[PDB]
């Protein structure tokens, strides 16, 4: 119970990777506050997974490009657990499209969620983490911000944008004793990947080594060892979850 | 004469590294248009300094960031010099701060400017390489986007999310024949530059002194040119061994 | 206990942060195989070490860079053990010099304990692993392996080496699920660390983000992580355990 | 002319890329002195090909792997045209197997010449290079050294262990302004489906992609890059 009675705060909590998350981290005896945007529905759910554990949860609503939202949200975490021990920036979206006919809003949208709300989820919990003298942020990445992709210039953009602000803050709050990481996925059974089609499909499977895609308890794993002292002396990190995609 | 015949777009042009960019690449021969957005003094000096050359040249207010300028900036280059072979996207600012004191104007300025705009020049120019099956893209970034840097979290984010831009880029436009890659400088002199700061910086460079911007533009003369044709999504560091 | 009844190889394991290594697999359940040459004195102290947490243990005298201790080393784990779950290839020296006055056998005799020492080792496990259709092998790098450093050039090649010869082995492993990862340690406090002048722990420390020197323990709970179904999607990687001095 | 008056030293000149880099750095009006070791017949038409550039060239055997050999080479050098300008170690072979099967001297082979060849020659030169406080060093590495390769575990340790020596060689020289950095080719035509697939660019480069990347190296036009890798590979390595 390696997390036994931290605060963490997981943004994207309501599903998909960022539910199995904060599921993790209750395990782990992480106390949980997370948001939702679109989804109430999916919220209540990931919070009955989460009591499960034992542990004191609560869901909130926040757009994360939102500045106001990311402030009341945060207002909120201190409010409630009086600490964030651990930030999880794990809220993201994708606007598939080619470079040359991408719309602006499909590129501002995927950079004001991606990129943006990252940086302000982190200029939130900054202060609070500076004062605690200790704290783990862990930010999701992509491996594809490593190495491009064709149609996703934007949300490649957004993910190696996401790797450098990572740097960043890993150097502006290493003197007060915080760790600032990146996990990168892979391909991750999903429903992103459930939308394709076979021919799809078996040409991702064929850059990947390990010959198959990973599951969301193997970038929740990557989340965990990166929030607890087992990786207290890494920072400005990001460690790809891949299957061998990119090395 | 490496460029001889060429047309390049460079963002930036007014001053500093985009002015010896321009200069650099009209000395080979290219043709150039690029753009300003508050130096209209500083636009026609450039202008001036390239005509010696013996090339043509053409200034034209654009602001990057802005989809509608970036439209007719392109549209302009096309009416005037008749296709577009290099584009340079050089134009980008800094507006520094801690993170935890950051604005979000501050954040939005630099991300649209520097990353957003190096996405609308490349859209733009896009269709016209491809039509020709052949074009360069040379992306300025910076060793910062690599390693990172405490108080530039929005300059970092912005160049690194260019480094990342790069690549995409590469591989949506390589089955046509267009090379894409991106140049990082370190520390250049220029007017920013010319405190304790300065010997700072100066002990992070192995090579112990800062740079000059002829050493930029003949990084960018070479990725524009013949010589780098089986070269692209890379990233050149032009910085004195700072990061290796 | 998340190694029980495993079976680690452990090269260099006698002593230092091979030691620690040995010991933090021996507490997490798993039985310890390792090398020494020379007096068996620190090996004695290994062994004793390991067993206190109630595990098997055994040393060997082999010389990783010599091809035919290699393979007794091995055909002794298998005949000991049964099997071997993980390969930490840990053993490593250093022979420092400038550029221009490295001799030839301080070049070669760091590349051959270093490089092709790591090489054999893999070669020697790879059937084992390949018909267990399961393993993992841990390879220990250093952070000058990425970076370079004056006065270093044969360690720093030799490292550099091992990194590539990571992403090699993970590719040619991967098809029967054996994942292939590095760890590239940072600045490691010693136990001359604290006598050094201030001048010179001033200067070392400059170049780390978080401002202090790493533990032993803190490279044994990066190798632990990649010896793990924690990691089992993560292969051919790198991490680098320094405090933030690499980005 | 860019390289006028130079000195330009190649290992592997006889045949393939390093031929054509000879010539390129001939072309820019480098003197050049380069080795051959088991083919003197390629490398007297290297040698006539560099001497049509009107520059003078003498070729010499030696063994890279071997100290004696590459202290004489350097040596005779010297002698020859009185200062070395700029070094590209370009010999390398191959011995490719599965490590399962790899033989110990297929090993050792390919890490003696495409690696301790590339120490012992910068050795040699780092002495005169520090002296004249200038110099260019250029060392070929491959892409596979940056990402690994199947059946290649000696070829890619060694190439990746050129670059980090490549770091190591810049931060030790650049007091003294010498430059030092690494070409890493991808797939060059030399003297295929599943090769291309994996090439952005969709086609194999040429000797002259790689001759032209050394010789950009080795001028003034990048006298501020050190410790870099620069990647000629068609896109398949970002
Ligand atoms: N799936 C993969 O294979 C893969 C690969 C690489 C990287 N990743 C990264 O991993 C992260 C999670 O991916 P996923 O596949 O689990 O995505 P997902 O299933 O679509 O879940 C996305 C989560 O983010 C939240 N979200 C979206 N827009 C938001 C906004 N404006 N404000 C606040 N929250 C917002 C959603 O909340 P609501 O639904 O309530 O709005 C949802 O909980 C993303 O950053 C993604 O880029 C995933
Ligand atoms: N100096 C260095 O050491 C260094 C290091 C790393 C990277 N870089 C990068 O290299 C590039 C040029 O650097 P520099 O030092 O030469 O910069 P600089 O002298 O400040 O010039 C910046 C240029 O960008 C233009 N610009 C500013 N806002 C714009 C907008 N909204 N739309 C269009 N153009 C705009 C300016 O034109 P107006 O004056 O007409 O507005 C100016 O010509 C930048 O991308 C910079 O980030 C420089
Ligand atoms: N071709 C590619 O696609 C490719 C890809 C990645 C990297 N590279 C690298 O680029 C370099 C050139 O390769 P290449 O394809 O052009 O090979 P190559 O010329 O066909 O043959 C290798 C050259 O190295 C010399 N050589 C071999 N062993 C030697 C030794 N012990 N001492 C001195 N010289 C020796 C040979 O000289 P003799 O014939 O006189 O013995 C020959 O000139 C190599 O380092 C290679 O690894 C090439």
């Amino acid at each position: 119970m390696t997390l036994q009675g931290k605060v963490a705060v997981v943004t994207g909590g309501s599903r998909g990777i960022g539910r199995d998350i904060a599921i993790n981290l209750a395990k782990e005896g992480a106390n949980i506050f997370f948001n939702y945007n679109g989804s109430p529905e999916a919220a209540e759910e990931t919070a009955k997974l989460v009591a499960e554990h034992g542990v004191e949860v609560e869901a909130m609503k926040a757009n994360v490009a939102i500045a106001e939202d990311v402030d009341a949200f945060f207002k909120q975490a201190i409010e409630r657990f009086g600490r964030v021990d651990i930030l999880v920036n794990n809220a993201g979206i994708t606007r598939d499209n080619l470079l040359m006919r991408m719309k602006e809003d499909e590129w501002d949208d995927v950079i004001n969620i991606n990129l943006k709300g990252t940086f302000l989820c982190t200029k939130a919990v900054s202060r609070t983490m500076m004062k605690q003298r200790a704290g783990k942020i862990i930010n999701m990445a992509s491996v594809v911000g490593l190495i491009g992709n064709a149609g996703q210039a934007n949300y490649v953009a957004s993910k190696a944008g996401v790797i450098g602000l990572t740097k960043t803050t890993a150097r502006e709050l290493a003197p007060r004793g915080i760790n600032v990481n990146a996990v990168a996925p892979g391909f991750i059974t999903t429903d992103m990947t459930d939308k394709l089609d076979e021919k799809t499909k078996e040409a991702m499977l064929a850059q990947i080594p390990l010959g198959a895609y990973g599951t969301t308890e193997d970038i929740a794993n990557a989340v965990l060892f990166l929030a607890s002292d087992a990786s207290k002396y890494i920072t400005g990190q990001t460690l790809s979850v891949d299957g061998g995609m990119v090395m």
